DNA sequence: AGAAAACCCTTTATTTGTTATATAGTATTTTATCCTC
DNA sequence: GAGGATAAAATACTATATCCTGGTTAAAGGGTTTTCT
RNA sequence: CCAAAAGAAGUCUUUCUUUUGGUAACCAGGAU
């Protein structure tokens, strides 16, 4: 394929490299541990920076100086040998080190599971002995020459043993003669007990010592014989002396080695087919741990069998050296250098190799040579992975060095740090402030930042306008900021979009494009109506500015990313550019009707006519300017430019409508006329007070029925009016506005008596500790509620605090009670309520103890957020990876499968009560079947968007369930289709044929984390979501039923015992160890003995594990289970996420199947393989005879599924880089470069959105009439 | 020709031995003990 | 009583949001070399 | 892509030619 790469890539292949490839990449051999000569500052020869090996340090300049001119090229100087070329080649040329002994690669020896110990069937514990010179290994044995010379040598060994034993027996006989002489001495002369006992003890001691010597020597020879007779390959001979005796006595019949060369010889004498066949037989028959070990072993053996690659690449004979420019040493001032920390590791290897090489030619004992080889083996291990075995090699300050593996792993590795995320030009950052004067598509950019980002564009116009002779003059002008650069700049930046970004970018709207304009200052001015999308308050936030350059990059920032084109949230479809806070207060104040205000309408009294009637809204604005009328007084006006409401338009104009100009009489306030003048012209007249809910309804109506530009302009006008009238609303905070409940003391005393009685009952022993606490807690909760109600009833309606609360602007009433009336019960560090409770408000001021017990829970709350901020991001990162390959590819798969939706179950007495969560499960879906009711014609046809009117029609017609299309049932091969996905929640129309729905789903699920409080053993928050998506076993696992029937329950001691009675009668299922600390489930009454249970009824109270429900009830049921369980948490936190996103993730969770019966297909039992591949392979196998493979659905987590991906590059960049790389190399995997991440890494256009062939190959041509007209 | 003050190299050794604030999850080797023949 | 098979425990590896700035970058010992007297 | 020196033309100060010269890892502290 390509060598220097021109981006004609089709594949990226990884595999093991042999020594012949390593010394084929090489341009030379490094054989001296030198880097640079400090005096001349020129690379030494045959060192780590030699110019002959790695190339010239200076462009077209050899080492000796004979050649210095460009004209010389492609020739190697005959004196210095340096090839005359460009110095850039030092980033490309590699050398190699020729090792004096073989050395293993630590990746295939250490990493668990050990892959050499699976290939050779050696436990790692004793493999470490072999490769580090701590034991011998038998590499070969002759097993027939043995048989023959073995009979012969058995005879010889018997001869030897008998001879030695006879010699020892003669020695014992001599000892016996000595004993007889001793007895002669004893009995001959006179010597009593002393001498007798002494001589006899000596004699018996000597006899026993001779016997012991005989026994020990016989045992040694017996060990020699026993070891020889049973000698086998791969046998570890510890006890050096044993091996020395064996090799001396029978040096033939076997060869034994030590170190990595022994493993090399073991691999050479290793046929890969017999091993594979044996492992397959053991799999088919063995069972138990033997089968579970053969299944693991067969993976690597099959990997090395299928491919043409050999396993000999595990043991190394040459080491490659990385080009110098990737491990540079740079001159720091003062004759000091900064090495790259790889030079030290290479120098250690070179030094050890040179010493070993010199110690071999010189001749030395085997001990010393083996010691040098062991140290050389340890040096290469440190070079490749420092610290994986033993103590890390440390540099200055006792800090471990950075090996080659460290350059690839973790957040600071090559992948995540440099390939997936980069630093870029034409950027800037600053602090953002509020830009209330801007339009929705504009931003304020300080002019010194703009002059720097747009430097090339201003330099061109300065020359083009003849303000500068050339580009250097224009550059000097821009650098010195002459007065005309500003006149050029404001023209240059016109209609050039700029990208603004705030970190963390949780969702899509964290980047948006605006139109820059110059402002005075150093802070970026941001529109107030984009802070909800950016999540940007003005307490010190900063944002980064990027600048598109090409024509496509500029069109994508105007047609795709412009701020005013993105008003709706892609997660749920709700508008995000609504008024909030001050704007809501201002709009709520304006459209309020104060009874008995200035200038109100007054009926005729009989002496004067009606008062308060105006001939136009321009006469009322003139009366409000005189103090004669109030903007919130009820009046009657004659409107001509505002469309009347539906009823008034029907009962006065009929015909077609008001047809602007026709006058009608309205009874309203001036503020409401002013508010309705801000809405479009054809919009009816809204006569209501603008609570935040009403504003949300209006802006949803406008977004549905009108284009985007109209909505953007309307929200801008609403912003202006809201700020203007919030300045005049009179909302301030003074302690005279914080009223206190008039009778707090009476309530608190009344409940103090109750608490006193409870305490006295406890003091009399009527109840234990916990019962008293529960009683006190109930009493004080009642007291808090009774104080809050009095507070609510005491405040007026025009108080600023309750006004801000009741307009929906911000805040709830619990915060008002805590500030004005009473705080109440507070929690422990454990979480249990303090029964005191706190009895003061923050207006009165808490005492010291109340403040302390309040801090108890305050800090718990702060720590919770501080620690969830990271878990949210980790979860989002995993969800983005699992589902990065779901893209809309077709328009219609034309399948008939689908899911059903609850859609307003029927009421008991008979009525259709709508299902509360219908907007997130039934809206924005397309029907799969037709809706027919009570023999009536099809109410709704197949394939319809199924919006609000259609749901209303279906409910009126009287149906409760519809079968809709879903991504869980899409029939397309790669990616979803458009009709199965349905409406796009952001656009409002059918999704496009390039949209990356997987990333949108991941960002929608994972963005509302942070605002997902962990809740006080069943998990109930972000941990619950994480364990749902990871398909873990729930903490509070609750068993489910397996078959219908009645249930017999024995309330045993220390644990329950439930057994299901099968109606069929085959077998009874027993659940033994169920803790009594749990509870029984209640469905419809607590679980009662003899009660009937369903096939999948949950018995205990808790969380069922998703794996069992899949095995019992099938895939549809587990899909329902997972979607419902995730939505339950999100609803409990009051977050609206449409179900199709969770359905995308769940679809990605259920792609594979598990192999139970291999049959004849090339699938190992227990492996997980893609379901489509499963069907294709079984189809290929039904031909050529019949032997289907048996498969079963499996459920995978978001990490296992994302690591089982078909691209080794994406999986290596996700997690576990070393393991993914080593097993990909062993399997010789090839990467097709078909995903988003893989194309991002190599720098190619992603296959999504604007980068697909349908849109990327458009052809534009003028029309013929336009050509003629010209 | 000998003595003193400034270079060049090595290496943080790895014992029959100088190293104790995480948890949560999974996966793979021991290992200990129990059950069977 | 011996062997095997299954729980148990014990180690081994992996992951934990984004952005910015400021201070440091080897010591110690042995052998040797060169200059001065 | 920039700096310095020399030569030529004009302007009273730009253009042409020749030569020379041209970073990271750790630890720590903050912010949203
Ligand atoms: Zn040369
Ligand atoms: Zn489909």
């Amino acid at each position: 394929g390509a060598m220097l790469d021109v981006n004609f890539f089709d594949e990226l292949r990884i595999g093991l490299a042999t020594a012949e490839d390593i010394r084929q990449w090489s341009y030379g051999e490094v054989k001296k541990p030198e880097t640079i000569n400090y005096r001349t500052l020129k690379p030494e020869k045959d060192g780590l920076f030699c110019e002959k090996i790695f190339g010239p340090t200076r462009d077209w300049e050899c080492y000796c100086g004979k050649y210095k001119r460009v004209r010389f090229k492609g020739i190697i100087c005959e004196r210095c040998g340096v090839e005359v070329t460009r110095a850039k080649v030092r980033r490309e040329r590699m050398g190699h080190i020729e090792l004096a002994a073989p050395v293993t690669h630590i990746w295939y020896f250490k990493g668990v599971p050990s892959r050499l110990g699976y290939l050779l069937d050696l436990a790692p514990k004793d493999l470490e002995k072999i490769i580090y010179f701590a034991a011998y290994v038998i590499t070969s044995v002759d097993e027939e020459m043995r048989h023959n010379e073995l009979s012969t040598l058995e005879a010889e060994m018997a001869v030897e043993r008998k001879a030695v034993e006879d010699q020892r027996d003669g020695e014992l006989e001599a000892r016996a003669q000595k004993l007889e002489a001793d007895l002669a001495e004893l009995e001959a002369e006179g010597a009593k007990a002393d001498a007798r006992r002494k001589v006899r003890d000596g004699g018996e001691r000597e006899m026993r010592q001779i016997r012991d010597r005989a026994q020990r020597e016989l045992d040694r020879l017996e060990d020699i014989w026993s070891t020889f007779t049973k000698l086998a390959p791969k046998q570890l001979i510890v006890d050096e002396n044993l091996y020395r005796e064996l090799v001396d006595r029978y040096g033939e019949y076997f060869t034994g080695a030590m170190g990595a060369e022994s493993i090399q010889k073991l691999i050479e004498n290793f046929d890969i087919d017999a091993e594979a066949e044996s492992l397959r037989d053991v799999i088919r028959n063995g069972k138990g741990q033997k089968k579970l070990r053969a299944l693991k072993r067969l993976k690597v053996v099959a990997a090395f069998q299928q491919s043409g690659n050999s396993p000999m690449g595990m043991v190394l004979d040459a080491v490659p050296v990385i080009p110098p420019e990737l491990r540079p040493m740079v001159q720091l001032d003062g004759g000091r250098f900064a090495t790259s920390d790889l030079n030290d590791l290479y120098r250690r290897v070179i030094n050890r190799n040179n010493r070993l090489k010199r110690l071999i030619d010189l001749g030395a004992p085997e001990i010393i040579v083996n010691n040098e080889k062991r140290m050389l083996q340890e040096s290469v291990d440190a070079l490749f992975d420092n610290g994986r075995r033993g103590r890390p090699v440390t540099g200055p300050g006792n800090r471990p060095l950075k090996s080659l593996s460290d350059l690839l792993k973790g957040k600071q590795g090559r992948f995540r740090q440099n390939l997936l995320g980069k630093r870029v030009d034409y950027s800037g950052r600053s602090v953002i402030v509020v830009g209330p004067q801007l339009k929705l598509h504009q931003c304020g950019l300080p002019k010194l930042m703009a002059l720097e980002l747009f430097k090339p564009f201003v330099m061109k116009r300065l020359v083009d306008l003849n303000h500068a002779q050339n580009i250097k003059s224009a550059k000097r002008m821009v650098e010195r900021q002459r007065p005309q650069v500003w006149d050029v700049l404001e023209e240059v930046i016109a209609e050039h979009p700029v990208l603004l970004n705030r970190a963390p970018t949780l969702h899509r709207l964290g980047i948006q494009a605006f139109e820059p304009m110059l402002v005075e200052g150093k802070a970026i001015q941001l529109h107030p109506l984009v802070c909800e999308a950016f999540n940007a308050d003005f307490d010190g936030d900063q944002m980064a500015v990027h600048l598109p350059l090409s024509a496509e990059a500029q069109a994508e920032a105007r047609i795709l990313m412009l701020s005013s084109n993105n008003i709706l949230s892609p997660a749920s479809g709700r508008p995000l550019a609504m008024p909030r806070l001050d704007m809501v207060t201002g709009l709520y104040y304006l459209t309020t009707e104060v009874p008995g205000d200035t200038g109100e309408y007054q009926p005729a009294s009989g002496d004067h006519p009606e008062t308060g009637v105006y001939s136009s809204p321009a006469e009322a604005i003139m009366a409000a300017d005189r103090g004669v009328l109030s903007v919130r007084a009820k009046i009657k006006v004659r409107l001509t430019q505002l469309r009347p409401p539906v009823e008034i338009e029907a009962e006065l104009f009929g015909h077609s409508g008001w047809q602007p100009g026709d006058a009608w009489m309205a009874e309203t306030t001036l503020g409401r006329v002013m508010f309705n003048e801000l809405l479009p012209l054809g919009y009816p007249f809204v006569n209501k007070q603008m609570h935040k809910k009403v504003q949300a309804a209006i802006i949803n109506d406008l977004a549905e029925r009108y284009p985007m530009i109209v909505v953007a302009q309307t929200v801008d006008k609403l912003k202006d009016a809201g700020f203007y009238w919030a300045t005049r609303s009179g909302v301030t905070v003074s302690m005279a506005d914080v009223l206190v409940p008039p009778r707090k003391k009476e309530i608190l005393d009344h409940y103090e008596e109750r608490a006193d009685k409870v305490e006295k009952q406890f003091q009399r022993g009527a109840l234990n500790h916990d019962e008293r606490n529960e009683a006190l807690v109930e009493i004080w909760k009642e007291a808090t509620d009774e104080v809050g109600q009095a507070l609510r009833e005491h405040y007026p309606d025009d108080n600023p605090i309750i006004t801000i609360v009741d307009s929906g602007a911000t805040g709830n009433f619990t915060q008002t009670r805590t500030l004005a009336g009473m705080k109440g019960l507070v929690t422990n560090p454990k979480g249990e309520f303090i029964p005191r409770p706190v009895k003061s408000s923050f207006r009165e001021g808490l005492t010291v103890l109340e403040y302390f017990i309040n801090t108890h829970g305050a800090r718990k709350g702060l720590a919770d957020t501080a620690l969830r901020t990271a878990d949210s991001g980790y979860l989002t990162r995993r969800l983005v990876d699992v589902s990065q390959d779901v893209i809309v590819r077709e328009h219609d798969c034309q399948t008939e499968r689908g899911i059903v939706v609850e859609l307003a179950e029927r009421a008991p007495d008979g009525t259709l009560i709508r299902d509360p969560y219908i907007e997130t499960s039934a809206y924005a879906r397309t029907l799969g079947t037709d809706a027919v009711d009570e023999a009536g014609n099809v109410i709704v046809e197949r394939g319809q968007d199924l919006g609000d009117p259609e749901i209303d029609a279906l409910l009126a017609a009287g149906i409760t369930q519809v079968k809709v299309r879903s991504v869980l049932t899409c029939a397309t091969s790669t990616g979803v289709c458009a009709t199965c996905y349905g409406r796009s929640m952001a656009t409002g129309k059918l999704v496009d044929i390039g949209e990356a729905v997987g990333i949108v789903a991941a960002q929608s699920i994972g963005e509302p984390g942070t605002q997902l409080t962990m809740r006080t053993d069943i998990t109930g928050g972000l941990p619950r979501v994480q364990e749902l998506f990871e398909a873990r076993v729930p903490r509070g696992k609750a068993p489910i039923a397996d078959v219908t029937g009645r249930v017999r329950l024995e309330d045993g001691e220390r644990f329950y015992k439930i057994t299901i009675v099968p109606d069929d009668g085959g077998e009874e299922v027993v659940y033994d160890k169920i803790s009594k600390r749990q509870r029984l489930r209640v469905f419809k009454r607590v679980l009662s003995d003899g009660d009937h249970v369903e096939v999948g009824q949950q018995l205990m109270e808790g969380s069922a594990d998703p794996h069992e429900v899949l095995r019992v009830q099938g895939p549809r049921e587990v899909q329902i289970h997972l979607v419902r369980e995730v939505q339950e948490v999100y609803r409990a936190q009051g977050v609206s996420i449409h179900d199709k996103h969770i359905e995308v993730i769940v679809r990605q969770m259920l792609r594979r199947v598990t192999i139970i019966d291999s049959g004849s297909t090339e699938f190992l039992p227990g492996s997980l393989i893609d379901r489509a591949e499963f069907e294709a392979e079984n189809r290929r196998v039904v031909a050529e005879g019949g032997e289907p493979a048996a498969g079963r659905p499996v459920l995978m987590g978001i990490t296992k599924a994302s690591l089982a991906t078909d691209s080794w590059l994406s999986a290596a960049s996700f997690q576990e880089t070393t393991r993914v790389l080593t097993d990909a190399a062993i399997n010789c995997r090839s990467d097709k470069l078909n995903g988003l991440k893989e194309n991002v890494i190599i720098g190619k256009l992603i296959p999504a959105g604007t980068g697909i062939n349908r849109y990327r190959n458009i052809a534009v041509q003028p029309t013929e009439e336009a050509r003629a007209a010209a």
